[PDB]
């Protein structure tokens, strides 16, 4: 029977498909079993909330969860602790301070380091740009905002460790296809000599390929861009964008799974994975 079970979302795209086989794939060479639900009403906060709740009356030793929001699994969180349920929080982080006044903690929480993520994706510009280095820029989603917030300070602390990288430029796009491509343009016309452009998400970064391809700059310009969304690896094989920098489900589901296990042989343990550059 399993001793360990895993919460995903619904599993509607391949970032969710991806973290339930790494999972299995990782049962596989743990040798041990292992019950991975998601609930089919995507974007449901009460939906996964029950299906966890479901769980009480089974036995797991361990739960690992990704939540949909940072509250929504608090109280069945708190309760699974209380019952000795060792918990691994995956990929968003819950609540900590509600889920401590619930009377609940997790074990472990594993998830993508946002920072780590933007300064894999100017590191990468830095290594293809090479000795004779250039200008840079850094086209950020919607200003305040965690997620982009990391990945622009990571990008920007990475390029300031080349000296001979110049960044002449950091404007959001707000997560914004048309904009990026507006604010590339505006970009690209006050630096003609611009040779790599990191962009805090695909979406952003396929209107920053758009900006590069009507200034006659596809190739000239790297366009780096972030999650590894279909239309941006595809974008990658087709030579319109230089790479994205995508997170590793699998090894997230994967590590997940792994705690729980080796916790079956106070600050949660912190695991971070790395995220992987898409290239062609």
């Amino acid at each position: 029977a399993a001793k360990y079970a895993v919460v995903l979302k619904t599993l509607t795209d391949p970032f969710w498909v991806n973290m339930k086989k790494g999972i299995e794939d990782e049962a596989k060479k743990l040798g041990v079993s292992v019950d991975i639900f998601a609930a089919a009403s995507e974007g449901d906060a009460e939906a996964q909330k029950s299906l966890f709740e479901s769980l009480s009356n089974k036995n797991y030793k361990g739960i690992a969860f990704a939540p949909l929001t940072k509250d929504n699994l608090v109280e069945p969180v708190a309760a699974a602790w209380k019952k000795g349920t060792y918990l691994v929080n995956l990929d968003e982080k819950i609540d900590m301070k509600k889920l401590k006044a619930a009377g609940g903690a997790v074990e472990a929480f594993v998830t993508t380091d946002n920072v780590q993520v933007g300064a894999q994706g100017a590191g990468y510009i830095v290594q293809k740009l090479g000795a004779q280095g250039g200008e840079v820029a850094i086209i950020e989603g919607e200003a305040g905002n965690a997620s982009g917030e990391a990945r622009r300070t990571g990008a920007t602390d990475q390029f300031a460790k080349a000296s001979n990288i110049k960044l002449v430029a950091s404007q959001p796009a707000d997560w914004d296809r048309t904009k990026a491509k507006q604010v590339a343009t505006e970009i690209l016309a006050k630096n003609p000599n611009i040779k790599a452009i990191y962009c805090a998400n695909d979406t952003m970064a396929l209107g920053v390929a758009d900006a590069v391809a009507d200034a006659g700059k596809t190739g000239k310009v790297l366009v780096v861009g972030t999650d590894g969304i279909p239309e941006a690896q595809e974008a990658v094989k087709a030579g319109k964008m230089t790479a994205t920098v995508a997170q590793n489900p699998a090894a997230i589901g994967a590590t997940g799974l792994k705690l729980m296990v080796d916790a079956e042989k106070k600050a949660p343990q912190y695991v971070l994975v790395a995220s992987k550059l898409v290239t062609a």
